[PDB]
């Protein structure tokens, strides 16, 4: 029922600045807030967001994560002169105070709570708060790293008290380790904290031993703190996506959070002087997209770091673009993560193996810098086209339409019939192939339609016309097929990759085919492991121009189909055609709901998969990780 996205911002939070010479602090400028909001207005996305006003966090709310002594000390900063502000800033590590910073800190804290309230009251589906100062370094009785009050820690504690939440996921993709959040929920199993950060073997700020992968929590909360250290600079998009596919996402979907809060620091992007990483701003459009199936889309993005004004504006827009449901941009050049990233990923999975069932099999035997500008993201005129069987009226979302076949398309279906299948008069089939071409032409060519779903009766003839027609308009087509037969699909030229979900196991020889024969109780948990750990890594590296989904009528376990078509829309700018053999009102409504960008129901309590399933999946990884390096979650054995 939730509708749009909130953007909480106020110019007042940019009215404090550093007043003395401090080489460690001069990068935290008010222009980070000005450039970020001005970039959203330039791209027209600010106007597309509901501008929820900011408020001050009350004293009672600040004490949720801070002590009375620390709050009382900061409360007297508005009355201090410059010399007194210098002496107060020296008591903490890499932070400066201003006459207006206590005011702005309460606004940054209150703005975060306004976003949490808007999301939890179903007034919006998600949102972002462009706040300042940041927070994830702030501790109970100390300011730290430009942070006065821990904004994200407030949001989690605030959502727990006023909404009785049991599970909250915090994703910290800032380039620094948010040790203030880790200290706050160190013993709390209700708040799962994930953070990657530039570590360089503790040589990078804040130089903390507990910032390493070994800190998994304490007491009842052990296993709910996940640190992923970067021990070398220059981490690429492949490193960031390997962290998501092989660490964060398997844990997040098993956790099943009721609310997702993001410590969105963009100093992990290309060109930032503090992060020195090499990920392009478009990667944040996917980091946001891969998390939105969680918690029915209830996602609160809180601005943290980001100090390259050009890179910051681009990364903010890519985040809001995905939150508004705009199609995700294509990511090319993906491959294996570097050895340092694979070592970090390998170590985190090993330590966490005793806590999460996605890693449980790893525990015993028999297991001036310049970059190109991002392209223009644009939502289609109508996102989804639905073609039900002849004479079936349906209730469609406001951004959907039905199929009329023009005479230009009607002549093509004939030419296809007089050449191939020249003994085909089933006029019902001829209409479906006419629909397939009409929807595909509106997908690939004109920017009017994003994706679509077509109900078919013949499978071999329909998938042939769909696949062959897509390979001639321009390039690369990924095929996801849930059935047991054999389809006229040739994985010969490297232009097609086929993912097959069947019942009987088939010895696969081509490295362009991924066959998943999953055993029937835990078919939901096993499918999600294969989706996050196998299907998504190869699909992202393959980088298709169109996704072709096929479901035969014999196929049942449909609870996972909504998550697949939502996550798989990260490929091919969301251009996905789904062919459903036979009519199923529930399955058709599920496909159209997820294709349209609506939220998906959580999977609930995710159990543990069968050992025979994880064994089959790891044998597929061994067979394919040499060709598709993004599948790797360990360091390669050198000859
Ligand atoms: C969410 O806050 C944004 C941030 O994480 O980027 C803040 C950390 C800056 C602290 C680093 N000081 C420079 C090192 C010189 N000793
Ligand atoms: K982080
Ligand atoms: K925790
Ligand atoms: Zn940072």
């Amino acid at each position: 029922a939730a509708s749009g996205s909130a953007l909480i911002f106020d110019e007042e939070m940019s009215r404090y600045k550093l007043l003395w010479t401090d080489p460690a602090c001069e990068i935290e400028v008010p222009e980070r807030l000005t450039v970020s909001y001005e970039a959203l207005r330039t791209h027209g996305l600010a106007q597309r967001c509901k501008a929820v006003p900011v408020r001050q966090a009350t004293e009672q709310e600040i004490l949720l994560a801070h002590s009375e002594e620390y709050l009382e000390a900061v409360k007297q900063t508005p009355g201090m002169n410059v010399e007194e502000l210098m002496a107060f800033s020296k008591k903490y590590n890499d932070v400066y105070f201003h006459q207006n910073i206590y005011h702005c800190a309460k606004l940054a804290a209150g703005a975060t709570l306004q976003l949490v309230d808007s999301v939890m009251k179903r007034e919006v589906r998600n949102g972002m708060a462009l706040v300042r100062p940041p927070g994830h370094h702030s501790q109970r009785s100390a300011a730290n790293g430009f942070c006065v009050f821990n904004n994200v820690a407030f949001a989690a504690l605030y959502a727990k008290k006023n909404y009785n939440l049991n599970r909250i996921l915090i994703v910290d993709w800032d380039v620094h380790h948010g040790q203030g959040i880790q200290y706050c929920f160190e013993e709390d199993p209700s708040v799962l904290y994930f953070s990657w950060h530039r570590y360089e073997h503790q040589s990078f700020w804040p130089n903390l031993p507990e910032s390493d992968y070994s800190s998994v929590g304490k007491g009842k909360g052990s296993g709910f703190n996940i640190n992923l250290p970067w021990n070398k600079v220059g981490m690429t998009n492949s490193d960031y996506l390997a962290a998501f596919f092989h660490v964060l996402l398997p844990v997040a979907y098993e956790f099943d959070p009721e609310l997702v809060i993001v410590s969105a620091g963009f100093d992990s992007a290309i060109g930032d002087p503090e992060g020195e990483m090499c990920a392009l701003p478009e990667i944040f459009a996917h980091l946001t997209h891969l998390l939105m199936p969680l918690a029915a889309g209830k996602m609160c993005v809180v601005l943290e770091g980001g100090y390259n004004l050009t890179s910051l504006g681009q990364s903010v827009c890519q985040t809001v673009h995905s939150l508004l449901g705009d199609p995700t941009p294509r990511i090319s050049g993906l491959g294996t993560a570097c050895d340092s990233a694979l070592e970090s990923i390998q170590n985190v999975r090993n330590v966490q193996s005793s806590y999460w069932s996605s890693f449980k099999h790893l525990a015993q035997s028999e297991t001036d810098i310049v970059w190109p500008e991002p392209l223009k993201r644009m939502p289609a005129s109508v996102r989804t086209v639905v073609v039900p069987p002849p004479g079936v009226e349906l209730t469609l979302p406001k951004n959907c339409q039905h199929s009329d076949i023009s005479e230009s398309t009607a002549k093509e279906v004939q030419r296809i019939r007089d050449k191939h299948f020249h003994d085909l008069t089933d006029q019902n089939i001829l209409r479906s192939l006419g629909n397939i071409i009409s929807v595909l032409d509106r997908m690939m060519r004109s920017d009017e339609v994003c994706n679509g779903c077509v109900v078919v009766s013949d499978l071999s003839v329909s998938v042939q016309c769909a696949l062959q027609h897509a390979l001639t308009e321009p390039e690369r087509v990924l095929v996801v097929y849930v059935g047991d037969g054999e389809l006229p699909v040739k994985t010969n030229d490297g232009k097609v990759f086929l993912v097959q979900i069947c019942t009987k196991e088939t010895e696969d020889k081509c490295v362009n085919r991924l066959t998943l024969c999953l055993r029937g109780e835990s078919l939901t948990a096993g499918f999600m492991q294969a989706l996050l750990g196998l299907i998504l890594p190869v699909a992202y590296e393959f980088n298709p121009a169109l996704v072709l989904g096929i479901v035969e009528e014999t196929a049942r376990l449909m609870r996972v189909w909504g998550h697949m078509t939502c996550l798989i829309q990260g490929l091919a700018r969301g251009r996905m055609l789904t062919l459903l053999q036979g009519y199923d009102k529930d399955l058709l409504e599920l496909t159209v709901s997820a294709l349209s960008g609506a939220s998906i129901s959580p999977l609930g309590p995710l159990r543990a998969p069968k050992p025979e399933d994880v064994e089959m999946m790891e044998k597929q990884r061994q067979r394919l990780q040499e060709r598709w390096g993004l599948l790797r979650c360990t360091v390669s054995e050198s000859w």
